[PDB]
DNA sequence: AGGTAAACGT
DNA sequence: AACGGTATTACCT
């Protein structure tokens, strides 16, 4: 297995993917993708949006899970039932049957886009897993340990692959290497990732 | 005290 | 281009 408390479910979301993608488009029609600017002033290469009660955002003074889209000043769109259902099935298969996400971060990767090694650790209740769904073009996912310099595993994540981490591995560093250009029948020229969290109480 | 931002050179 | 420095600090609460 990937790590203690972590698993990859290869092609788990393959059958659900078309509906998931129609739903990504619906969410982005209300809260559009945007490349966020870090506190340090750099524009991220990944374009993002959110759905559910809480959305990950940067602001000048740090990061924040907020109920309001700072670009539209309206609540993030509701989490699509398709998203919620897939998440629940994936979490159950991964051994986390009780997971209730309240936040879905939607990442869009154009060629060259990356996410440098980081930890998901600003959720108040770290008991809950992360469920991470890959769609479209393939990407190299890095998955390490509690320390930034712990040895990395590098795993190709393909369309429909779902990765779940929690328990002992909940705070592990992970990231995405710059996306290779290519074609996919469903997304054409990009990769999407759906990241489900319980971000509030 | 402790939290936490982080996305260039070799 | 895989690995690691940087936050080895400057601020908040
Ligand atoms: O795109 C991925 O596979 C990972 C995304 C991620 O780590 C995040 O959204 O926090
Ligand atoms: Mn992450």
């Amino acid at each position: 297995p990937l790590a203690a408390g972590a698993v990859i479910l290869r092609r788990f979301a393959f059958n659900a993917a078309e509906q998931l993608i129609r739903d990504i488009n619906d969410v982005a029609s209300q809260s559009p993708f945007r490349q966020m600017v870090t506190p340090g002033g750099y524009t991220m290469s990944v374009a993002m949006t959110n759905c559910g009660h809480l959305g990950w955002t940067t602001h000048r003074q740090g990061y924040l899970y907020s109920p309001i889209d700072p670009q539209t000043n309206k609540p993030w769109p509701a989490m699509p039932q398709s998203f919620h259902n897939l998440c629940q099935r994936a979490a159950t298969a991964a051994g986390y049957p009780d997971f209730q996400p309240d936040a879905c971060l939607i990442n869009r990767y154009a060629p060259g886009a990356k996410l440098c090694l980081h930890q998901d650790k600003d959720e108040p209740d770290l008991r809950a897993p992360i469920v991470s769904v890959s769609l479209g073009l393939p990407a190299i996912f890095q998955f390490g340990g509690l320390k930034r310099n712990d040895p990395l595993k590098r795993l190709l994540l393909e369309h429909g692959d779902v990765v779940v981490w929690g328990g002992e591995s909940r705070l592990f560093y992970h990231g995405i290497q710059p996306l290779k250009a290519g074609f996919h029948p469903l997304t054409i020229d990009c990769r999407y990732n759906l990241t489900f969290r319980q971000a509030g109480k």
